[PDB]
């Protein structure tokens, strides 16, 4: 059985660049995955995806829409010490937390700041 950590990096392998917000939402698609026993599913999805000739940002967005354990899923909340220990490539992706935030409407996670600051991450 496929295990998070090899479609975490699985997915990885077809991302550009290093600690984008995809691949925050790879990690966050693959925990929620594991913790619903829907990592087959969200392979597949993936892998068909790419076999249909989408990107595999699009791919993951679509699964964030076709597999319904996302189906209006809050973004987990993801504790730091400050701003600058989130990757330099999804700085410019945070913004105030919205009124009910989704992971199916593009926020990804929420970062908790020591201090008590929050922030949205977006796509
Ligand atoms: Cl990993």
């Amino acid at each position: 059985d496929i295990s998070a950590k090899d479609l975490r990096n699985i997915m990885y392998d077809h991302l550009p660049g290093f600690g984008t917000a995809f691949h925050q939402l790879v990690q966050v698609i693959c925990k929620l995955g594991k913790d619903s026993n829907s990592l087959d599913i969200i392979h597949a999805e993936f892998q068909a995806s790419l076999a249909e000739g989408d990107s595999p940002q699009c791919a993951l967005i679509q699964i964030t829409k076709r597999v319904p354990i996302f189906q209006d899923a809050a973004p987990p909340v993801i504790h730091i010490r400050s701003r600058g220990d989130i990757p330099r490539a999804c700085q410019k992706s945070l913004r105030p937390v919205p009124p009910s935030p989704a992971i199916d409407a593009g926020w990804v996670c929420v970062f908790q700041l020591q201090d008590g600051k929050t922030l949205g991450l977006k796509i």
